[PDB]
């Protein structure tokens, strides 16, 4: 019923949205895991916004839950690997704050596409 290539739009400009409130671009990439060689020791998926990104383009993401659930992992992941006197730490609460209000917008107007 529901249309992919309107449903990719959406996500696209989402994902656009919520990368403008990373203003540091400390989520744009990978953990550079050559520089926190420890981090796989805790973190079971690593997520960034290009690998979102990617996995956008190739389809991954067909409906919003799924788009959400990495966004969220960028986020989580970030809260367990640093600790909470750091800017990293409060840069993942802030995100998650400001994430959170683009996230309910986005998922109502994919609602309207069903």
């Amino acid at each position: 019923e529901m249309q992919l290539t309107p449903f990719l739009i959406l996500l696209r400009k989402t994902l656009e949205q919520l990368q403008e409130k990373d203003t540091g671009n400390i989520f744009s990439e990978p953990v550079p895991l050559s520089e926190v060689p420890d981090y796989l020791d805790h973190i079971k998926k690593p997520m960034d916004f290009f690998t979102m990104k990617q996995n956008l383009e190739a389809y991954r993401y067909l409906n919003f839950d799924d788009f959400e659930e990495d966004f969220n992992l960028i986020v989580s992941n970030c809260l367990k690997y640093n600790a909470k006197d750091t800017i990293f730490y409060r840069a993942a609460v802030r995100l998650r704050e400001q994430g959170g209000a683009v996230l309910r917008q986005a998922r109502r107007q994919a609602e309207k596409m069903g």
